[PDB]
């Protein structure tokens, strides 16, 4: 799939994937999450969120402290490059964002914000 | 101290430990579990239940498949040695076994049946 | 692959993927390992176990006491159907089995026995 | 007590804590870190290592590549606000620090910097 990626968030709080590439000559760029599995978005949800590795803490943190109702993400937070919605089993949510948001020689990660996940869920996001 | 333990899971999907010793010269003994943390039981619930290592997978299976209704765990599961209830955050819970239910040299493990939990929350126990 | 898989540990503890499917026309199975980044082998380490679900923990456990210079296995674990030697970056292993050690309706569980490694590294392999 | 607090890190890669507050009232704070368990300080060594949310990763990167020689700690890491020594199995090192470094408002993390202990070796520090 060129400039876009499928990524899948199973039951056991694994993402299918550590390492997203993006290419340069892409002027937008996508991200599909779908949740394969059983169990609800409140025992096991996804959400998939993008931000520079920096930051990565801060906005899980964050994220947690904004609660369920708040998809835990801290609302317009401007850490967050891009971000998915938090999804339950069966479900499945997009983003599109801008590449020029992103530098080359930055380091990125996406993961999930549901709490305790980022342990598990988290990978590295490049520009090509 | 020594017949008793104490035990807390976070909201980071935790245990305060992962290891716990039965003194042989206990007739009895108790575990005291506690939630520190905000999050509810439907979405961040912790029991702590105790079985051999070899059937820690099937309880885990079988509870997961029992819903919130049953705290995770399969009705009357005779391989489960003990066990406390479901609890959410700001709850708390406490459960006695004989120490005569355990045998020297036998593999002993405590865990969470909250879906994707024993990942993290689990340790060992061990009659010495 | 044609009844064989290529996967990678990473110095992020994490395996390429996380679901192994075997499928019953197949007389043997391989598995690839190979381990891109630039730590050691005492630092991170990685291996690649197959065995039940029901016997995980107590390959793990017995494995953490093997030692390193075991490679954190013990030998002649019985209830190790396959595995590779421990390698740390820049090497590879790889084994094959014969696809009768495994049977329909059981579950498998492929996983890292270094210490510490196994609650983020692992991963499911079903005979389909 | 009061501006002290305990902390041990396991063989399982995990503290027992993930949130240290530390009361304005406190001229000094410290960090006692244990390390109960067997495995040696070259394959599961803790340190405990404190700095901002938003510096973590960089102090995680950079320790990362000073090697087990120098704790996996860059020398002189400015960002680096109190840390303790790397620490394998029955040590015990604490360290002790002016609470004047710390500014209310800012979020302080505490990690290990032992290369992937930080994905589960990790906590926030709060200024209250
Ligand atoms: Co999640
Ligand atoms: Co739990
Ligand atoms: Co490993
Ligand atoms: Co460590």
């Amino acid at each position: 799939a060129e400039c876009s990626v499928d990524i899948q968030g199973n039951d056991q709080m694994q993402f299918n994937t550590n390492a997203i590439t993006v290419d340069k000559s892409c002027k937008q760029f996508t991200v599909n999450l779908s949740h394969p599995g059983n169990l609800p978005k409140n025992v096991m949800g996804h959400n998939w969120v993008l931000s520079t590795a920096a930051d990565m803490q801060g906005v899980v943190t964050d994220g947690m402290a904004s609660g369920l109702d708040k998809d835990y993400l801290k609302p317009d937070d401007s850490r967050v490059i891009a971000h998915t919605k938090l999804i339950g089993s069966g479900e499945k949510d997009s983003v599109t964002f801008d590449v020029s948001k992103l530098k080359e020689g930055e380091q990125y990660m996406f993961f999930c914000t549901f709490p305790g996940h980022s342990a598990l869920m988290k990978g590295t996001l490049t520009l090509k």
